[PDB]
């Protein structure tokens, strides 16, 4: 069903878990990733994993800046499997996800490749059906598009918290009242900025985590604040490697059994993340284009 | 995308919310369903909102047995809307629903029907890709495929119950470590019968509520014993109805807000459900004919 490039770990990481992806030649949905994470293999399985589900045919397309500033994945995996805006600025895409990145910190216009972004978000405005922005795209997207200003949250959120849905939307079809959705975050929006701008409207929220889900009134552009996608073990990950750098930092909320870290996570956001990716490509891009 | 009878009640409540059935003339799925149900017209609104979650288009075809005794559901709806086995013998279907009925106490074979539905369920095994039975329909399937036998249980089951998955299926691609289902039976079948019968294999039980979901190893029959497909209210009316009729009994377990049946109750199963029925409409069927 999904289709991706030949060599990408992925296939066979996937292949474990039956999501048998493919490498060959209604038409297939093009779907776009903006891959802007530091662990640029990781992100691509989570996000694949998701709209993979599915028993439409998705033709996935994989997108970086041409500014790179070595993080974590090494160059050869970019330079493999990895094209610009340039190469793709005359397709059009059904889908466009832009993923999270480490950058909360520095006002947006201060990050190296802000221009960039730009170019591509606006782009997207004509080009894409239905653009997602997760994390701190989430907030690059809120602000370039509406103004809405991001915040420093007093400590980190980082942890699984619970949801309810504010408003209707196809995208929460089989939801329950409740929902888990993991965060992991140093800086916010806020209701009372968005409450300002009529063509947007807040689908989802935390008591603990503030605004989860924003969305376009045609859902055409879509604002994730969490990271549905991550696995059982991205928090405790992150957690280890802290701690083993000898920072002090927070228990992730929500995701130890009784806070405590050798226990291993138990999973509870998996049904959201699943139905919510199912959803967008079914009923946000699918049944319109 | 689900095609229906031109005047089901379904249409309209379901138009209700946002799920658009449809009335008119890859290719689409037949979903036959033999509702024996006492209450059909519900029970056919609960069944075509988890098989209408989804970009696939369905056919369903209402069935009944030709011995009627007429229990909640007017004559009217049926000879409107349902058609018999006669009509249908020559036809395959790429799936089929059996669903529940207010039957358990019987001996199978003392079932006004039990020789009409005999020889349906021996059909389905020839002309359906995949069979799925519900509630007391598990067990007549359990019992006359693989001759596992039902218990009556020292009281009834009532309420929504937490489940682990016990063995890999697509069916449960997306799940949580736990999930919930409704259950509402006087009877059940065993591990420790099913347990001998190496053709089937227990996919999801709860320790409350005992097995849950069991298939074949081709998943061509899939028995669930619960009700996943009910409303929030459903157990509710039924409750309030039996206090109705002066008759004592238990509280729906988990259902309620601390036990009280003024406090509305807590979708918890909805997740689960959806999950539940597309993954078998995707990757039990379209994937596999």
């Amino acid at each position: 069903p999904i289709n991706v490039p030949s060599g990408l770990p992925a296939v066979k990481v996937l292949a474990k878990e039956g999501i048998f992806v493919m490498t060959e030649k209604i038409r297939p949905l093009e779907i776009l990733i903006l891959n802007l994470m530091p662990d640029k293999i990781k992100t691509e399985i989570q996000l694949l994993r998701l709209l993979g589900n599915t028993p439409l045919q998705v033709n996935v397309t994989l997108l970086y800046t041409e500014t790179h500033k070595p993080k974590h994945t090494p160059i050869e995996h970019i330079l493999k499997f990895y094209t610009t805006f340039s190469a793709v600025k005359d397709r059009k895409f059904d889908g466009f996800i832009i993923t999270g990145a480490p950058v909360e910190l520095l006002p947006f216009e201060e990050v190296d490749y802000w221009e960039e972004l730009t170019e591509i978000m606006e782009w997207s405005r004509h080009n894409v059906y239905s653009t997602m922005f997760i994390c701190w795209a989430a907030q690059a997207g809120l602000y370039y598009f509406y103004g809405i200003p991001k915040y420093e949250l007093p400590q980190k959120l980082s942890g699984v918290y619970k949801h309810r849905v504010a408003k209707d939307s196809v995208l929460f079809r089989g939801h329950d009242d409740f929902f888990w959705a993991p965060h992991s975050r140093y800086t916010e929006v806020k209701k009372e900025d968005i409450d300002k701008v009529p063509e947007l409207e807040i689908l989802a929220e935390s008591d603990e985590a503030g605004v989860y889900v924003v969305a376009n009134k045609s859902e055409r552009q879509i604002f994730v604040t969490g990271h549905p996608e991550y696995d059982r073990y991205t928090l405790r990950d992150e957690y280890y490697r802290d701690i083993g750098r000898n920072l002090k930092v927070p228990i992730p909320a929500n995701y130890f059994p009784n806070d405590d870290p050798t226990k291993t996570p138990i999973l509870t956001w998996w049904s959201h993340a699943h139905l919510f990716f199912s959803n967008w490509l079914n009923y946000c891009i699918y049944q319109k284009t």
